[PDB]
C-alpha cells in the first residue's frame, strides 16, 4: 500500500501523486494530517475517524 494513512484509526491507501504530507507522514487527507483541527473526518465513506 506504500503510503498508509498516518492516522492510527483510519486506514486509507494514499497516493504519492497527491498526498498531504504533514510532519513527514502521508495522510489520505489534510484533516487526518492536521489531526482533525476543526473536527472533520476524512473524505472517505468507509469510516468516521475524528478526534475525541
Ligand atoms: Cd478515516
Ligand atoms: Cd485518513
Ligand atoms: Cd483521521
Ligand atoms: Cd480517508
Amino acid at each position: 500500500n506504500e503510503l498508509r494513512c498516518g492516522c492510527p484509526d483510519c486506514h486509507c491507501k494514499v497516493d504519492p501523486e497527491r498526498v498531504f504530507n504533514h510532519d513527514g507522514e502521508a495522510y489520505c487527507s489534510q484533516a487526518c494530517a492536521e489531526q482533525h483541527p476543526n473536527g472533520e473526518p476524512c473524505p472517505h465513506p468507509d469510516c468516521h475517524c475524528e478526534r475525541s
